[PDB]
């Protein structure tokens, strides 16, 4: 058992909700948040913009030092760093950016991060300000991730949509 509720169950290990991912983890305090992050890790926008803020620009911070020292992400690649005020710890997944032409097959490498990790609460990777169709990016989320994900749609015309599609 665990503190997600209010979910709708699409199968036997993904869970989708109509939730504000930032106001989600605050209330969850879940072992790990996923961000919507870039290689860079400048979170100005979108899913990462608003979880930045919600720490007070901490995560700004750490991920600043993190790119110091390491270098930029790959993209379909991960990063775990705090979870500041939200959650125990981030996994900062880099989906592929439509908008700047990626390659969409590296949505699957993507999601493959979320396998390291029992469970996790995630936005839909790609979706939103970085251009993927956000059903194709359920679908490949149902059938890449085995571990428990709990997914927050911030839009409630799209939540409804992906159920409403979901085969
Ligand atoms: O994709 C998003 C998810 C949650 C958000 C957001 C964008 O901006 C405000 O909070």
């Amino acid at each position: 058992v665990n503190s997600f509720s209010g979910y709708l169950k699409l199968t036997d290990n993904v869970y989708i909700k109509n939730a504000d991912i930032v106001e989600e983890a605050k209330k969850v305090k879940p072992t790990v948040v996923v961000n919507a992050a870039n290689v860079y890790l400048k979170h100005g926008g979108g899913v990462a913009g608003a979880l930045n803020k919600a720490t007070n620009n901490a995560m700004q911070v750490e991920s600043d030092d993190y790119i110091a020292t390491n270098g930029p992400l790959k993209v379909g690649g991960s990063c775990v760093l705090s979870g500041h005020n939200l959650a125990k710890h981030c996994l900062h997944v880099v989906g592929p950016n439509v908008n700047k032409g990626e390659d969409i097959q590296l949505l699957k490498s993507a999601y493959e991060n979320f396998n390291q990790h029992e469970v996790l609460l995630a936005p839909l990777l790609s979706a939103g300000i970085f251009g993927a169709d956000p059903i194709h990016s359920l679908r490949v989320c149902v059938d890449t991730v085995r571990t428990n994900v709990y997914l927050a749609v911030f839009d409630k015309n799209l939540y409804d949509k992906l159920v409403s599609s979901f085969l």
